[PDB]
């Protein structure tokens, strides 16, 4: 297990534009295209992302290319974010994956807003952090995925992903 396998479990793989769990047009492995309700807007974003006129459909290789970009950019962005960088650097490599997963799903600003949970994580108060993380719109709207991520933070193991 690694961050790519983890996010592939949590996000799936779809080669045609679809709506994510917030109703937003997405493709590939959790690649958000736009929050606009316009499918045409989403299609334009897609073509720009891939560099060819797609009308909504990509290949697996293209999906993986966007996914690698998105993971790389999530890590890079964490390391440029004054709230998230110290927490990331304080965490072991398994727990870092949980933080990357959250940023992938909700964006850096969103994660950086979890001030109390971030503190508990940097203090290595794992059970306290896990309790606090669940008191969130995040957890309520995607509870099973949040449970997996939270277990990863609580334990520093892949137990919530091993056989998925
Ligand atoms: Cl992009
Ligand atoms: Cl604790
Ligand atoms: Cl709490
Ligand atoms: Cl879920
Ligand atoms: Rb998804
Ligand atoms: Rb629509
Ligand atoms: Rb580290
Ligand atoms: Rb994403
Ligand atoms: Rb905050």
């Amino acid at each position: 297990m690694n961050i790519f396998e983890m996010l592939r479990i949590d996000e799936g793989l779809r080669l045609k534009i679809y709506k994510d769990t917030e109703g937003y047009y997405t493709i590939g492995i959790g690649h958000l295209l736009t929050k606009s309700p316009s499918l045409n807007a989403a299609k334009s974003e897609l073509d720009k992302a891939i560099g060819r006129n797609c009308n909504g459909v990509i290949t697996k290789d293209e999906a993986e290319k966007l996914f690698n970009q998105d993971v790389a950019a999530a890590v890079r962005g964490i390391l440029r974010n004054a709230k998230l960088k110290p927490v990331y650097d304080s965490l072991d490599a398994v727990r870092e994956c949980a933080l990357i997963n959250m940023v992938f799903q909700m964006g850096e600003t969103g994660v950086a807003g979890f001030t109390n949970s971030l503190r508990m994580l940097q203090q290595k108060r794992w059970d306290e952090a896990a309790v606090n993380l669940a008191k969130s719109r995040w957890y309520n709207q995607t509870p099973n995925r949040a449970k997996r991520v939270i277990t990863t933070f609580r334990t520093g193991t892949w137990d919530a992903y091993k056989n998925l």
